[PDB]
């Protein structure tokens, strides 16, 4: 109700901020000029010296890079041949290994898979008989269980309806009057609430 | 009484559930025993035949595995010798390109650092001069900034006091009736909740 009075105080403080902003921006600009000019003299000296520092530094670096690269062509380059030759010999050594051991490993695999043909295959065949027996039990007990499920389902169904019938009646017989009473407690609440917050 | 009555219906449900649970456990276990019975009979195959066949199965694999290892041992020796002799030459060659080329690299590194030091000497010298120049500027300007900021803070405090005394007093005065009305609202709300919830 006193919003206008409260907003006035805020308008006053806002105006107070404006009272400060005036001289504040004035001195801020003066300070900015001081800083910019201060950094300006530093920048001129920095930039000027940079030309006399980066250039000789680049030259120094270029010389080092030249030596570095030269040394690389006198090391990495010739060593590339030494390493390549070593790699070639290594590859040759590997060839003389990947061939006998390669065929040997393949023969090992042959002996492995071949064994599996007389190991896994005949075993899965035996398992087929066992699976048939297991599945038979699953079908036998399962079929019986299906009847049990149906029986218990119908039994439980009778029990469920035996509860649903009276429960719903009782629930309705209780919810109806309770709802009416609830409406009363709601009406009194809503009416009073709207008056308190009016 | 709603909770008691509603619970009563649930209680009777538990009775019927338990009464049905009996036949359930009986039937389930009866069939489960048949499942296990099958597995018990199957055990004379699934676990018995597997332990019987595991003999030639493992004996075959173990036999071939022995050869597999013996072959690897028959190769490990000549291959290790090839690797040893090869590594000898490969590493020896690297040494011939590690000692002289290393000393050369170290020699070039001497100049690498020497040139850098020779360049860093005047650089660091002028860096200290740059720092002095910058520090002096930042000190002159800094002192001015501090004085100005101090004055700024002083003025800000004067206007801040407008928010600490007049504005705050105004706010307090405005909050007084606010608390007064809020008290009534809280009190009535407390009663409202008690009147309808109790
Ligand atoms: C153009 C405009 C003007 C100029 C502008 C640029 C100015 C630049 C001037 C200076 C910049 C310096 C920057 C670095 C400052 C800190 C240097 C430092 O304090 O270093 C300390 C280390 C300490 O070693 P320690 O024996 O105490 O520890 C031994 C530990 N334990 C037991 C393994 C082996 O000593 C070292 O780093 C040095 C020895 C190790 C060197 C490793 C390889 C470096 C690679 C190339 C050489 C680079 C030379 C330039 C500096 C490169 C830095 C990466
Ligand atoms: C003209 C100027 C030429 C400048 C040439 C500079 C290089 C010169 C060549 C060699 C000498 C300088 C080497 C400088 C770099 C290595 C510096 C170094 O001394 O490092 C040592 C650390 C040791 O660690 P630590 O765990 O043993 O001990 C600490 C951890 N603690 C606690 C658990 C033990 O590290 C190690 O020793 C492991 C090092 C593994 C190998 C690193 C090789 C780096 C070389 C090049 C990398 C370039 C990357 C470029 C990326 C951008 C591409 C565009
Ligand atoms: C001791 C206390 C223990 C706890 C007791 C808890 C008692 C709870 C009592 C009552 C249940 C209250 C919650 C009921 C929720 C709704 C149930 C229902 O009535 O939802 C029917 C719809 C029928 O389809 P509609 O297209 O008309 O969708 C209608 C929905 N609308 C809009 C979005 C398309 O359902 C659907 O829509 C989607 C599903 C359709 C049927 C899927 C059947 C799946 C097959 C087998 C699942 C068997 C689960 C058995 C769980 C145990 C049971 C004993
Ligand atoms: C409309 C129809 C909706 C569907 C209705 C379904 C009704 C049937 C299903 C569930 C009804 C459960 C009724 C439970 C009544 C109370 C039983 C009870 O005695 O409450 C208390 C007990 C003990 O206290 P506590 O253990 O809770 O805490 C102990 C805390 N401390 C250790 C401090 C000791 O609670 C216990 O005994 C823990 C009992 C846990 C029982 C879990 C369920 C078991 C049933 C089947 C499991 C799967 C079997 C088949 C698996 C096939 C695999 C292939
Ligand atoms: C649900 C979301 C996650 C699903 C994860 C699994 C996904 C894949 C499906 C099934 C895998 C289940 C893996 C876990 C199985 C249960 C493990 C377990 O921790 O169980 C514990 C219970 C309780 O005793 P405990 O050992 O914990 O505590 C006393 C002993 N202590 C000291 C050492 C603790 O064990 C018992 O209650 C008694 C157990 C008796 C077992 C007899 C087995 C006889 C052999 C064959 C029978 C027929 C099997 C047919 C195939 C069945 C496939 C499931
Ligand atoms: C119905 C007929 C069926 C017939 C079936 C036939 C095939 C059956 C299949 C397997 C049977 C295996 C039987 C093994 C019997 C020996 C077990 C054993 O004694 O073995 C001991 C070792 C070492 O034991 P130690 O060092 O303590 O003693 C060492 C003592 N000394 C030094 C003398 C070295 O241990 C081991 O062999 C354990 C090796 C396995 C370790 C698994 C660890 C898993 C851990 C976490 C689970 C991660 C799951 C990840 C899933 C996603 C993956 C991508
Ligand atoms: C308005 C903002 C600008 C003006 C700020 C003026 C006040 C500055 C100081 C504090 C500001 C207030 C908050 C606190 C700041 C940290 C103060 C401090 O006490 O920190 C100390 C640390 C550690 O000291 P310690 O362990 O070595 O010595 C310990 C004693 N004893 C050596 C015996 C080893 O200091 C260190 O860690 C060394 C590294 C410090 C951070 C360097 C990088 C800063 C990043 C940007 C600034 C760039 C400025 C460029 C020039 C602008 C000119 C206008
Ligand atoms: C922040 C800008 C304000 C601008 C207006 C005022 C300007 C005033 C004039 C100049 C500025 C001066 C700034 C000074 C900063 C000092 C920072 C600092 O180093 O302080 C350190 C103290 C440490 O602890 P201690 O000395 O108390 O105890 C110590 C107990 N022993 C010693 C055991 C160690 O801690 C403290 O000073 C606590 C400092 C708490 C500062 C709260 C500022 C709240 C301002 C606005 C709120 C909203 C911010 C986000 C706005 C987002 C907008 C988009
Ligand atoms: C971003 C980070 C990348 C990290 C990569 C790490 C692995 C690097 C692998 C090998 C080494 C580098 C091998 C680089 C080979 C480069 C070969 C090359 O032609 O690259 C062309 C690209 C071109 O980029 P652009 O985007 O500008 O143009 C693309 C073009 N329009 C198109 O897509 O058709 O530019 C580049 O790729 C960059 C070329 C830089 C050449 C430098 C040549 C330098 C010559 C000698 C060495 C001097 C060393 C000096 C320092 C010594 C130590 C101090
Ligand atoms: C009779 C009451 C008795 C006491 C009751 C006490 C309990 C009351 C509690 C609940 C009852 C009311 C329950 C109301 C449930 C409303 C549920 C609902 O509609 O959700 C959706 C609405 C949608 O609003 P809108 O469409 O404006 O905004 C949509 C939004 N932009 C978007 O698109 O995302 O979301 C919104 O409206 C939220 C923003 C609203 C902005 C306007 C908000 C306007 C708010 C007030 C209007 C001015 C009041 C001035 C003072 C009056 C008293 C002096
Ligand atoms: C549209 C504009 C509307 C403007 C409305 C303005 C209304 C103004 C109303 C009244 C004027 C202000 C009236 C202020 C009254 C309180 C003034 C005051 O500071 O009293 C001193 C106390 C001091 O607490 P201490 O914790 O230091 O005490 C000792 C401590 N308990 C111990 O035992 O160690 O601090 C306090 O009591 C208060 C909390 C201090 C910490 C706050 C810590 C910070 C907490 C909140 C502030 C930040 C909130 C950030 C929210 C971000 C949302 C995204």
């Amino acid at each position: 109700l006193k919003l206008l009075d409260n907003w006035d105080s805020v308008t006053s403080t806002f105006s107070k901020l404006r009272e400060q902003l005036g001289p504040v921006t004035q001195e801020f600009w003066d300070n900015l000029e001081k800083e910019t000019e201060g950094l300006r003299q530093e920048m001129s000296k920095d930039l000027e010296e940079v030309k006399a520092k980066v250039q000789p530094y680049l030259d120094d670096f270029q010389k080092k890079w030249q030596e570095e690269m030269e040394l690389y062509r006198q090391k990495v380059e010739p060593l590339r041949a030494e390493l390549q030759e070593g790699a070639r010999q290594k590859l040759h050594e590997l060839q003389e290994k990947l061939s006998p051991l390669g065929e040997e490993m393949r023969d090992r695999a042959r002996a492995h898979v071949d064994a599996l043909r007389t190991h896994l295959a005949p075993y899965s065949d035996e398992l087929r008989q066992r699976l048939a027996a297991r599945l038979e039990a699953l079908k036998e007990n399962g079929g019986a269980r299906l009847a049990e499920y149906h029986a218990k389902a119908t039994e439980h169904l009778s029990t469920l309806s035996e509860k649903a019938k009276p429960a719903l009646e009782d629930l309705r017989q209780g919810l109806l009057p309770v709802l009416e009473s609830f409406k009363v407690s709601f009406l009194s609440a809503l009416e009073e609430y709207t008056k308190k917050l009016n």
